DNA sequence: TTGACCCTAACGTTGCGTGATTGTTT
DNA sequence: AAAACAATCACGCAACGTTAGGGTCA
């Protein structure tokens, strides 16, 4: 039924340093504590941690995800489009950078 | 031919601020200091700012940038090869989260 | 009693931006 | 006697990692 830390840290591959800084956000509270405060965990807060967790592959931030869940009324595929954007930029400067060094490595090569 | 902070950041682009940074973190000390605490760069510290600017265009850290002009025997070639590759596998990465995204965006 | 497991601090990390307050004078 | 310019704090930002010390018991 309910999940603690080194469990859900287990299924999701994620940290339990994550799980509370999570917590500590706000971006993921756990549905229960118990009397002694462990974290508990439920089926539904393991979804939410997958879809974070998935969001986090795309670049987003907690904010930016956290506004994202919190908010299911944000258009995503213009969130999608722009992180896009922003990525691609992020890679157009890393070629840049990449050519500067190759055009600097030409000298006793 | 000594120049103070407003100067060295107006003729290299970086903020006053920077330059503080920089003197703290020992990447770059004045060369000389006023008697009230004004802080003097000579035409030698301009160059190794710009030294300095140079490895941070190429991507480096403050740390990498420090250790390499502080010990000019350590292999520049390997550095800015293996600074490649690095940039490199963050292209990659950058790359398989833009799939991702595309992969997502069919619909 | 004892592992195995949980919690809450709180500093470390990267590189300055942005005030706030105050001294100096190229 | 003021306008510019310089200085030293020190908090803030992103996302956890990593001890350190100390309860709990699924």
């Amino acid at each position: 039924m309910k999940y603690q830390v080194k469990q859900v840290a287990e299924i999701s591959g994620v940290s339990i340093r994550t799980l509370h800084h999570y917590d500590n956000i706000e971006l993921l509270n756990p549905s229960a504590l118990t009397d002694a405060g462990y974290r508990l965990y439920s089926d539904a807060d393991l979804e939410r941690l997958q879809q974070i967790l998935f969001f986090k592959e795309i670049g987003f931030r907690l904010d930016e995800i956290k506004e994202m869940l919190d908010h299911p009324n944000f258009d995503r595929k213009a969130a999608l489009q722009s992180q896009k954007e922003i990525l691609m930029k992020k890679k157009q400067r890393m070629d840049e950078m990449i050519q500067t060094i190759d055009r600097t490595l030409l000298s006793v090569d």
